[PDB]
DNA sequence: GGGGGAAGGACTA
DNA sequence: TCAGTAGTCCTTCCCCC
């Protein structure tokens, strides 16, 4: 198999640059303003001029401003990036019917039946980059290898605005030399459990007793890592279908007062129903983020679709279940719909 | 023994 | 006054065949 992975460069910030070119060359920071106070919230992403200085996705907006007080701070306009993303995905469909859209800014193409070798895949990759640049003026990074995991890794190594092929020989070198923390799906917590087992490279998972590996990181991740280490990882490129749609909002102030929380919960339901658009969910979950940032949730599944009115009344019962079963105050409240008809 | 669901947890956004 | 904001898949514990 030959997989071609496309990951758009600093996506949210780049789309803003495309819509307002005077922004180019300046540090741009796209933010999610929570509304609790002046500048409360987090950075969604920043272009490379801002990232060079430590302003990156996830940090508080107040911290970003301490580092770069004169950078351009823009409010996230998700719907705008979504429309731009959808047009780029449509361009990629022209290069392969076998495409897997993994997120708002990334897709995997199985080009096995389109090119004969890596030389040709690499060329098709250039063709793709040029096409996206021509049509939307957006630069992307392309990663090419024998499977999804290594195609993604290839891209990670070449961004931004890059293109890289990890051939079979390099795949073998990487299995031995690549820091296992850099493997998709290995976060800080798993990375720490592995370091604690002596495991720092994929190749290391082949010599550890399987039960020891599994007992520590679970059966699924152990098999995943082993399959990659044996160079036998095979997952087909598959059309993704959204399985849930939801919205969670931050409250002006923490609380466990039902009438005070209702307005935020109802606003989350409205926005959520706006996004479902024709999709009818049979399940609804109320999700609360507690004062200490823990996540607690309660849901219900119906043998039929959930009308907006039913979503309103059931969400309150589920919220009450959360209040009655957890004594912490709530900071964020939202809903999540799933099991679509 | 293991299918199947609810809720927590990890990961990547 | 650090802490957003969406969404997926796996795990653990429980019911049930
Ligand atoms: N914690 C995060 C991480 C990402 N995103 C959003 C904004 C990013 O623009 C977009 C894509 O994610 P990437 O990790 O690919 O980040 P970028 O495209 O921004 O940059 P790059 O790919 O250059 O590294 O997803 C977000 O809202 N919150
Ligand atoms: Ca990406
Ligand atoms: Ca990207």
């Amino acid at each position: 198999m030959i997989v071609l992975f496309v990951d758009f460069d600093y996506f949210y910030a780049q789309v803003e640059e495309v819509l307002n070119p005077s922004l180019k060359g300046k540090p741009v920071v796209v933010c999610v303003f929570s509304g609790r106070f002046e500048d409360s919230g987090a950075v969604a992403t920043a272009n490379y001029e801002a990232r060079k200085f430590g302003v990156k996705a996830g940090i508080p907006i107040v911290e970003a401003k301490k580092i770069l007080p004169n950078a351009v701070y823009l409010p996230m306009r998700k719907e705008v990036y979504q429309q731009v993303s959808s047009r780029i995905m449509n361009l990629l469909r022209e290069y392969s019917e076998k495409i897997e859209i993994a997120s708002i800014d990334e897709a995997y193409l199985d080009i096995s039946d389109k090119v004969r070798d890596y030389r040709e895949a690499y060329n098709l990759g250039l063709e793709i980059k040029n096409k996206i640049l021509e049509k939307e003026k957006i630069t992307v990074t392309v990663g090419i290898s024998k499977n999804k995991v290594f195609a993604k890794i290839a891209a990670d190594m070449a961004k931004p605005n890059g293109i890289k092929v990890i051939d079979d020989e390099e795949v073998k070198r990487l299995i031995r030399e690549l820091d296992i923390a850099d493997v998709p799906g290995i976060g800080n917590i798993t990375a720490e459990k592995l370091k604690k087992l002596g495991i720092n490279k994929l190749v290391d998972t082949l010599s550890i007793e399987f039960d020891k590996l599994k007992g520590m990181i679970g059966e699924a991740k152990a098999k995943y890592l082993i399959s990659l280490a044996r160079d036998e990882y095979n997952e087909p490129i598959r059309t993704r279908v959204r399985k849930s749609i939801g919205r969670i909002v931050t409250m002006k102030r923490n609380s466990r007062n039902l009438e005070e929380i209702k307005p935020y919960l109802f606003r989350a339901i409205e926005e959520s129903y706006y996004k479902l658009d024709k999709r009818i969910p049979k399940a609804i979950h109320v999700v609360a983020v507690t004062e200490d940032l823990d996540i607690v949730s309660r849901g219900r599944t119906f043998p039929h679709g959930i009308s907006k009115e039913t979503a309103y009344s059931e969400s309150v019962k589920l919220l009450q279940k959360i209040l009655e079963e957890d004594e912490r105050k709530i900071r964020r409240i939202g809903v999540r719909f799933s099991k679509f008809i």
